[PDB]
């Protein structure tokens, strides 16, 4: 078959996005299965109207950007894009994006910081067997210090899970708490457990999950936040960080998952990486 033709946001970030684009494009693209174009824009606080983006030769678009508005054409033809049915990967602080643009925030279900509060909607979680949705007043996005930590599959049926360990270890990384938003997951796939002795919420917190909007194939990951360098990269490094990704880019893409589950997928114990970002 052909590569899935991806287009790749970025340029704008609270985090290291000059590492993250490059090892998401190469994740991608060394499994065979991607053909990833970067559009990279004007820097935080440049003329942004030249940024006009065309997504009609893409099955995928994949976000790793935060910061400045796209100009109205792009935000006009993303919506477009994504209400014909189109795929989208939302990867960790991309969710935190566009706070005041309504239709973004239903197209990520969940976000954090750029000043979210419970104006932002309701909070989302894992309560008794069920995901809750919670509209007590409170911070919208919180995260306690980087650690390791075990993904409990809520989902065993989805094409991204189907056939993964219901618990895993996560490598080192920020677990993505109290987050907000108007909440209309799809399905959730991973949770865990955000311990208030790490810094966390005390939650069972959604972190890997399909969201709700037409019908769009959303893949919302929070997980992998970008190290200093691509050798040194941890979050994204972690064999079920890559595998996840793509798993749901694939699903985003063609509805579908044609991967077998890897033989070095990690445990509920040990942790396992792709360092060179390639399964070998
Ligand atoms: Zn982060």
């Amino acid at each position: 078959r052909k590569p899935i033709k991806t287009l790749l946001i970025t340029g704008q970030n609270n985090h290291n996005w000059q590492v993250s684009h490059v090892v998401l494009k190469q994740i991608l693209e060394n499994s065979g299965r991607f053909d990833v174009d970067f559009v990279i824009s004007p820097e935080q606080g440049k003329d942004m109207s030249g940024f006009v983006l065309d997504f009609s030769p893409y099955q995928l678009v994949v976000l790793d950007y935060n910061g400045d508005s796209w100009p109205e054409e792009t935000n006009r033809r993303f919506l477009e894009y994504v209400q014909n049915g189109g795929g989208v990967v939302i990867y960790h602080a991309a969710d935190n994006a566009f706070s005041k643009w309504p239709e973004f925030n239903r197209i990520c279900a969940l976000g954090g910081w750029e000043g979210r509060n419970e104006n932002s909607g309701p909070y989302v979680y894992w309560k008794d067997g069920k995901l809750v949705k919670d509209s007590s007043a409170g911070p919208g996005g919180s995260h306690g210090r980087q650690h390791e930590y075990v993904l409990n599959g809520r989902d065993k049926v989805h094409p991204v899970v189907k056939g993964l360990p219901l618990k895993w270890r996560h490598a080192k990384d920020e677990l993505y708490d109290r987050m907000r938003g108007p909440g209309n997951i799809r399905d959730i796939l991973y949770t865990a457990y955000s311990d208030k002795e790490t810094n966390g919420s005390g939650r069972e917190e959604p972190l890997v999950f399909t969201v709700d909007y037409g019908n769009a194939r959303i893949f919302h990951t929070m997980l992998g936040h970008a190290g200093a360098t691509t050798e040194d990269n941890i979050a994204m490094q972690c064999t079920g960080f890559q595998v996840l990704l793509l798993r749901g880019a694939e699903w985003a893409a063609t509805g579908k998952v044609t991967q077998k589950v890897p033989k070095d997928f990690p445990t509920e114990t040990t942790c396992s990486y792709r360092k060179d970002y390639k399964e070998n």
